[PDB]
């Protein structure tokens, strides 16, 4: 009598942006 | 008769986050 | 009776890479 498990749930949602990248080079002297 | 089927699973973990952004632009002239 | 709950769903895609850093420092004098 106890039916089967149901169907697979959903794919999981596209996971956060990453984190901003690091400074650019220091720039060439003056 | 063996009884219905379960309802649907959850949706699975959130992707991880992304990588790290480029470096930002090069530094100015000093 | 009703059969229990699905398996879960896999895991998401992966974020979106971060944008661009800070403007760089100025160079030397």
């Amino acid at each position: 009598p106890p039916g089967p498990p149901g169907p697979p749930g959903r794919a999981g949602e596209p996971g956060l942006q990453g984190p901003a990248g690091p400074p650019g080079p220091p720039g060439p002297p003056g």
